């Protein structure tokens, strides 16, 4: 595990997407932008994304899909009314910077705080909703699936505590969602693309005072979850076994993504230190649809 700092002075980095050339496109939630970090050290702003760009994934159209949580109040906190503009799913042209809003509601219900997302092999899009905190109450968590072609959005999970990281198993027959305040990883069986069958179960619950953020899946099927408070990556086997915890040096470790040769480099956002780092990983990551395969 040779650790290297790839970029600093990032304004709450999140949603890293590691390109084939080893460049990283990621979100800066606090600076409300999508940023490109190159291996020669240089950085460029790809697009301004007003609100709270929170997670990213490259889509089948070659555009970068964004979970926009609508904005926080700044370490993030509950958004004062004016700092919140509504949650949405958006799309950014990585060549022009054009931002288009795709969904801001499901049925008659506005999206609250979209957080992270993952494409299935047909181009369908899974995403989590962390909800928003208000003065005296908070939204429940949820997970949604947008049908291939961006034709329809559906609610698949609803009524958990806030949900954050999301991924698919290698065979894409299981969707994983990380429940933030409990440090529990939930697994949901899929009867087919975009459809949970009964709705799921927690396969791992960490002890102590540990919370979960975003995640990335390994080719082995292990789920690698950014772990807040204790500041590490928690590697969880498909059967729920805690395989290992890799310290990162930041209590606000928020996301991980695999790239580099054989997808054996982990790219991690340390959102407390404002850093993007890279770390050797003993096992290869799961190739993401429309990015790595
Ligand atoms: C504190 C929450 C909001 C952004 C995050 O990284 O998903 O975690
Ligand atoms: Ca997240
Ligand atoms: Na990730």
């Amino acid at each position: 595990s040779n650790v290297r700092v790839l970029a600093t002075d990032l304004a709450f980095p999140e949603g890293p997407v590691v390109m084939p050339d080893g460049s990283v496109v990621l979100v800066e939630i606090r600076a409300q932008q999508l940023t490109r970090v190159w291996p020669d050290g240089r950085k460029e702003v790809v697009a301004k994304v007003p609100g709270g760009p929170n997670g990213a994934a490259l889509g089948p159209d070659g555009k970068m899909y964004i979970c926009n949580n609508g904005g926080f109040g700044w370490m993030p906190g509950a958004p004062a009314p004016h700092e919140y503009i509504g949650g949405s799913i958006q799309r950014v042209d990585l060549q022009s910077g054009e931002v288009e809003t795709l969904f801001d509601k499901c049925g008659e219900h506005p999206l609250k705080g979209p957080n992270d997302l993952v494409f299935d092999k047909h181009g369908g899009l899974w995403f989590t909703d962390l909800g928003k905190r208000r003065a005296r109450d908070m939204d429940v968590g949820a997970a949604y699936y947008i049908k291939p072609g961006m034709t329809e959005i559906t609610e698949q999970v609803f009524g958990t505590l806030p949900l954050n990281g999301i991924g698919l198993s290698p065979d894409e027959a299981t969707m994983y969602a990380a429940e933030t305040p409990t440090g529990r990883l939930w697994a949901f069986d899929l009867s087919g693309p975009g459809e949970v069958k009964p709705k799921g179960k927690p396969i791992c619950g960490l002890g102590g005072y540990q919370m979960f953020d975003s995640l990335a899946v390994e080719a082995s099927g292990n789920v690698c979850v950014a772990t807040l408070v204790s500041g590490c990556i928690s590697v969880i086997a498909p059967d729920g076994t805690l395989v290992e915890q890799v310290p990162t040096g930041d209590r606000v470790t928020t996301n991980i993504a695999f790239g580099g040769p054989d997808l054996k480099t982990a790219y991690i956002t340390l959102s407390g230190k404002g850093e993007l780092i890279a770390m050797d990983w003993s096992r290869p990551g799961l190739p993401l649809n429309f990015l790595n395969k």
